[PDB]
């Protein structure tokens, strides 16, 4: 197997546990404490929190150690921030069965449970970094990146759209075990794969303040397109088309399923322009596509009519095919500009301020939870993507 090729593999093997493990979560927590939306909610908030705190520490971090020891830390640490998250889950749902919902020991369990979920969290994150952001530009021709980057993107359509599939068909909390074993088993031929290509090239040759890179403006312009409720599986919208629009619930699901659809046109779109137009004016498209398309999306939006709702629902896929452009854009402007010594700390810059967008975006469902309220977060939503062409135009004047 060729070096590219490894790389996607390994990606590959891992990222099906990753959305498996991802996908019961949710459920499982709803097995144990069920009735109490607010658990799930709050696991997935310390989880945010926790990697937000710990974002620019491993940031210099990567940049301060051996690319062996970054992958060891990055990968094992997530093979046992599962390994014990299927224990306090075993221990969760044991002793719920047994009577004791309303016992301190639960919230220690729980809090236990988080914890991992930040560990796991952040050892992908560190992951995420070395592998797409530095071991790929070390190995990979520069002209050869934005292949490579399309792989990397169907990787995750194709698990993310698998994910509900086996799992589903897996899953007392039995099934879950049963998935943890598989993201546990699907971490370990990565590593292995990564500590050979290191340990046989020049890899192992590596030598050893953030807002004020010229490249925030481009991480922030892609931070800005997080800001946005407009995505198929938006849990604001899915409610709002259920009681506002009145769709049927059929027609609602297949909305949602069709996003890594048109997600998957991106990886035939965006490298094409590419190839014609180049890296820069690719990106450009791409973006303002997506806010072309979503200005008309907003359009029909308001007014108003249950007629236009298709319009409004229509022009959010095509959308998707734009955003997923622009972040292979974003990802390879990453990939090529950022210095080599600055590669740890420029990309967390990166995961910081999406995860920030994220936690926003919590905040702005739970302060406005109002099916009435939602027509301001339509508005929003476009507001973010307009000022992120914006952003961006100014950027890559460059
Ligand atoms: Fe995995």
């Amino acid at each position: 197997l060729r070096i590219e090729t490894q790389l996607l593999l390994g990606r590959l093997l891992t990222r099906s546990g990753d959305q498996a493990w991802d996908f019961v979560v949710p459920f499982a927590l709803l097995v144990i404490f069920p009735g109490k939306l607010q658990v799930a909610a709050f696991y997935y908030l310390i989880v945010k929190i926790g990697t937000f705190l710990l974002t620019p520490s491993s940031g210099k971090w990567i940049d301060t150690h051996p690319r062996i020891q970054v992958v060891k830390w990055g990968v094992w640490l997530q093979f046992f921030a599962i390994l014990a998250g299927m224990v306090f889950f075993g221990m969760l749902d044991g002793l719920v069965r047994a009577g004791g919902r309303e016992s301190w020991l639960l919230s220690v369990l729980f809090i236990a449970l988080a914890l991992s979920g930040v560990m796991a969290s952040l050892g992908s994150q560190i992951t995420d970094i070395s592998v797409g952001n530095d071991l790929a530009p070390s190995l990979v021709a520069p002209e050869k990146l934005t292949h490579f980057n399309s792989w990397l993107r169907r990787i995750d359509l194709a698990t993310e759209v698998g994910a509900p599939i086996l799992a589903g068909a897996l899953f007392p909390l039995a099934g879950l075990f049963l998935i943890g074993l598989w993201n546990l088993v699907s971490f370990v031929p990565e590593y292995f794969l990564l500590r050979n290509v290191i340990q046989r090239s020049g890899l192992k040759i590596k030598v050893l303040g953030s807002f004020s890179d010229p490249i925030f403006w481009l991480i922030l312009s892609y931070a800005l397109l997080w800001l946005s409720v407009l995505s198929p599986h938006g849990v604001l919208l899915a409610a709002y088309l259920k009681d506002e629009m009145r769709l049927p619930e059929t027609e609602i699901g297949l909305f949602r399923g069709l996003g890594a659809v048109f997600g998957l046109i991106s990886t035939v779109s965006f490298p094409y322009l590419v190839r014609r137009l180049g890296l820069i004016s690719s990106s450009r498209w791409h973006l303002g596509f997506q806010g072309v398309t979503l200005g008309i999306a907003v359009t029909a939006f308001a007014m108003g009519s249950t007629a236009s709702v298709y319009v409004f629902l229509g022009c959010i896929l095509l959308s998707r095919v734009g955003l997923y452009g622009f972040s292979n854009g974003e990802f390879e402007l990453r990939q090529r500009l950022i210095p080599e010594g600055r590669r740890g700390e420029l990309n967390s810059l990166s995961s910081l301020t999406t995860t920030s967008a994220t936690l926003i975006l919590f905040s702005a469902g739970s302060l406005l939870p109002q099916t009435e309220d939602f027509k301001y977060l339509v508005y929003v939503s476009l507001a973010a993507v307009l000022l992120a062409n914006v952003v961006f135009i100014k950027w890559s004047s460059r």
